[PDB]
């Protein structure tokens, strides 16, 4: 049984603990310690009372001012952000679950390894020559000796189940994308001051473009493709899920019903439990806490040419994000060394 | 002069009376004709009052049952629904602007030209072989003995200037797009019965996706370009503007700088008033009531592999949709036969 | 056994079916046939896919064009705007659910009981002297010889119980109310041509003011309070759950600790099942769903002058309403004559 | 000429900063100064193209990292948290408008007085007896020696005047009110860490209530009516605009006509500038950036038995609160001693 810890008890954080309240049995994980910039007091009634997925059903949530009572099992819980003054040796801990989004780089997630943890798994692009796994593509070949581990972004996460299966089954030679990506915290609510200026402006008001490099981790997670994949994001006034175009630019011909084709039995050999494939006509709203990490929709996949193929795929990337950490650590857990 | 009427006081129309009442002095149309299934009472106020262009201004807006002034001058309204019982030669109508959404076709849009109309000049993507239009690509080539013209979607509306420009300068063998579009009003509020399943969801939750002919209709402004031009809509929880995303797949190889540079200057020699270039990094409320067609968006143009091009390009489909069906009906003005 | 219909498939049709999804065991009622404008492929998608509650999980959803199995149970369906031409007597159905919204006039809704059903059940507050009836104040007090009995709106539903509880306990000389109210279906989207102006304009973007005369309906409902009880309405973008202000003016003096305790123990004695009474610092979304048809809010309950009251209720109008529906047609099942 | 500074360029900042571009010619006050935390090549941005007034069309607004200059007008900037640092004596500064939402107490204001300020004026309900004002009420009635003004909250500026016609013309004994509050900055988008736990959900999503002390404010700006006024706010998803509902127990016994009729008369006489009174049916969209700081709904106002008032009331509090600070600041230029 490993023990392990959550920096940053916000949305991932939240979903990781409502995950591991949901896949309690078959863990070789228990959650011993969390530290947010809030008091114990707060955060319980955040984890509690969600307002996406709802009020919470199974477990009794409650709590004091030292420990967290979920469902009685007991939790530690600490409030400080230098990361150096942090009690792990003290609290016996392998794993924490870098998830403040603010400590990216190497030397600031490696804080946590010297103040007395032993493996650190960060859940951001990080900067930096970092190892980051995707469970699903290259959740095996991770070394154990390797600590400092990132999962990518969740546009990564689910782009690049999609890209592996169309670069093997036909072979890539270029590929754009464009995420219509749901509100996260960092955007403002009302016009105010900000470090971007794009992601300065009204959350609920706007479609406020931005670019990321997310669509080139997919060229780190995938290494015969980097310096192939690029593409800008679309940030939408929905609050939780989201959707992700995809134009690859395929070297051997084929139809747009093929692609399903392969796609589809994809869903059914390798990819189960990843790549979930829908031929209904849903929307957005009905994947809100769905468990695969891609639903390709089935009606928009189209080819022109034989050699130029676009899919879209819903994720959510609050909660299947939250479900490949929570994988990509018991994973760990299960190779541990 | 030419007097001219309007069949369907809503968003469009109320956008082409805005648009007239700001353009004047310098028009050979006068407005004389409006019906809508409304009373005339109701439909000045919602023209005075509009919740997404704010309070009008300029002229003062007044009506009684059978008249509406508008600045002092005064135009004719009525009510039904059939196309057949209107009083048209009655008025005097030369040309008259279908904008209900409702007679796409060519049998449908006839019954104004049988009930006493000249023109009629559609502003939708009509069903059956109706010559199609767009100011800034092929506002000339039409026959003034085409009584029944269409004006396509604002999606190809916006799209076909870019892509015009982009086909002459470096030759397109194919392309794909994937707007992400604005709410319009046939979606239903709360999950509500429709045709269309994607449609009935509700409108102000949801990212829904849906299946689009206007980027054939490409194909139809340009012709050689037919068969080869497809993407999909996201309507995404934004009550005015939207945004277009093209990956095209270019011949001639070029990089990210040189297409900016290509429609930079086609924005000021050719496409000038059509094409509007910016290199700002606003955001989507940035372009309520822009007069372009079309903005493109500078700082995320992209090029891989030297023959696939990423474009994205800012569009107010209720205003600058008007103004190009207004700019396509002062042309036809202007070569009245 | 009753056999029971539902005139009108929309959102308090497919509330009201869901709920006896959910209450199968314990019913008199078992539901046979149902009636939309829409044929019977769409609702059934519409049924399943909810995008307020979610995915429908319990039993399976599937139909053909002439009947719906939801798990496994057959229910028929039926589409015609003509209450005259349907199939009553045909299906055997003593009790039909009017849900459409326009069938409010004793003469609209008597069509039914001349079709050849025996009552019906109307949900809304109708014109004329229909007899109704909230579960929790006065679903006792029924004649079982009236057929037409009405359910009133959503927020008297809710509004009555307290006003019942607060005229036992200390008596009330006059009573204002303020409910802010979630957008319902009859607001245009955008802003289009509609009967009332201030419905007539978008509902995300809006708060919309309304006058109602459901706070009047407390005075049918309660006799002696008639024309002492009046409000406002307040319609804002939110999409399921709504509160309701609430100012008395008693005339026994309290404070506003003891009203609270009034409110607490009827929600224990009397009021159990219809009033909940929370004491946690809760917001909207955490009442999708709740069974209540009146949360109290405790926290803002207060008393100025002795003699001047106000509450606040959370309360869901599209869950919690159904759910008195159907314990009123429960309760007039098992009062059959 | 008054040389102003403004403490905090964010939504009040912005605002007072547009309007004295708008109010140029008439002011004895030059804006001489400002400071934020971000660097002044971003706030120029957020000056320009604000997603709530669109975009400033009537002076050019640049900058570089020391200077800003606004029409060819120049302004200073510098950025600093500590308010003991900064360069106030060395520019000059007469009167400094506080708008962090930080400094409400007398020693954080005072701290800009030690810092060499002359006067200081706080846009916000000031903790401990800092004396306030509202325009239109008792903006006479300042003693000029007093350097640490506040103004009040945008709710009660609004709501005063009313309370002070409706109590020279009836007279009160008590009175509740309900604001029905745009969301403000202070909310987290989704579900995050803050002091107070309704304020901590997100606020796209929810009515979220809260509790307010600014009714008191009237009981302070009114010497009268104090420990008479109380109230609550309701943040719903509308960016800028409220209104607020008011409940008064008056005791000159009237009927609801003549309350309109009243405000009507002060609205011309002593109020003009004020309240503006509308008998329009208006939405809550049509009063974004009106002048005056409450307008009166007049198709809504009502009496029960005489002596039990509603009103309510439109206003913008990002707008018209401007309006108001900013004809304080002018009004305590003209009484400069
Ligand atoms: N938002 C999403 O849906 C999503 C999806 C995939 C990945 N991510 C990544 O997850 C990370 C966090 O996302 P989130 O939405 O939970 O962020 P958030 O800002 O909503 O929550 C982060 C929490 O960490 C706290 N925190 C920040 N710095 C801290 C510090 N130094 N010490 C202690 N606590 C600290 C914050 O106050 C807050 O409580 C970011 O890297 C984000 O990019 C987010
Ligand atoms: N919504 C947009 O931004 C946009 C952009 C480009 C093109 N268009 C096209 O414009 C058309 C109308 O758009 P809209 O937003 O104004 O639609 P709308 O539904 O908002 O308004 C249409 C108006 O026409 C009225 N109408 C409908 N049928 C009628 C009839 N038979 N006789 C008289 N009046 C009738 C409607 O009641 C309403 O008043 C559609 O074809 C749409 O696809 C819309
Ligand atoms: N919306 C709420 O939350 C709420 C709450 C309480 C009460 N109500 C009342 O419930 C009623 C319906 O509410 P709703 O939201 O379900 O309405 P809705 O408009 O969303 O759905 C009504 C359904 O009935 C159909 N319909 C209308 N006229 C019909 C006819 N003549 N024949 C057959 N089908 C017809 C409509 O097309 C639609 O399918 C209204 O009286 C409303 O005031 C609504
Ligand atoms: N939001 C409204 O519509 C409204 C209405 C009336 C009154 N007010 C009051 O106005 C005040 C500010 O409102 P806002 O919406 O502009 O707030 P905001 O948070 O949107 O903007 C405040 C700005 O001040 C900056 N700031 C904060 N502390 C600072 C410090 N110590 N030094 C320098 N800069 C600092 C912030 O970073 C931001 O740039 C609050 O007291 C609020 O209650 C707001």
């Amino acid at each position: 049984m490993v023990r392990v810890a959550i920096n940053g008890f916000g949305r991932i954080g939240r979903n990781f603990m409502r995950c591991w309240l949901q896949r309690k049995a078959n863990s070789k994980l228990e959650i011993v310690g969390i530290n947010d910039t809030s008091d114990p007091r707060t955060n319980a009634h955040l984890l509690k009372y969600d307002s996406m997925l709802g009020i919470f059903q199974d477990a009794e949530i409650t709590a004091d001012d030292d420990c967290i009572y979920a469902g009685g099992h007991a939790v530690k819980c600490v409030s400080d952000r230098n990361p150096e003054n942090l009690p792990w040796s003290a609290w016996g801990i392998d794993l924490v679950i870098e998830a403040t989004g603010v400590f990216t780089s190497r030397e600031g997630a490696s804080k946590h390894l010297s103040a007395g943890a032993k493996k650190v798994l960060i859940t951001a692009p990080g900067k930096g020559n970092i190892p980051t796994y995707v469970v699903g593509v290259n959740h095996h070949t991770y070394d154990p000796s390797e600590d400092i581990v990132s999962n990518a972004s969740c546009t990564t996460n689910c782009l690049a189940p999609i890209v592996k299966v169309l670069h093997e089954a036909f072979g890539i030679q270029q590929g754009m994308m464009t995420t219509t990506h749901s509100y996260t915290g960092d955007q403002r609510l009302l016009d105010a001051s900000h470090r971007d200026l794009r992601r300065a402006r009204a959350a609920a008001m706007n479609i406020v473009p931005t670019s990321t490099g997310a669509a080139k981790a997919v060229g780190l997670v995938i290494p015969e493709l980097q310096g192939k994949l690029n593409g800008i994001a679309l940030r939408v006034p929905t609050p939780n899920v989201s959707v992700v175009d995809f134009v690859a630019q395929v070297e051997k011909p084929t139809i747009a019903e093929q692609v399903n084709q392969v796609i589809k039995e994809a869903s059914e050999t390798t990819m189960k439990g990843i790549i979930h494939y829908s031929e209904l006509e849903l929307v957005s709203s009905d994947y809100r806490g769905h468990n695969a990490s891609s639903i390709l929709d089935a009606s928009l996949t189209m080819v022109l040419g034989g050699n130029l193929v676009k899919v879209v795929a819903w994720y959510d990337n609050e909660w299947g994000y939250s479900q490949r950490v929570l994988d990509l650590a018991e994973h760990m857990a299960a190779h541990w060394a």
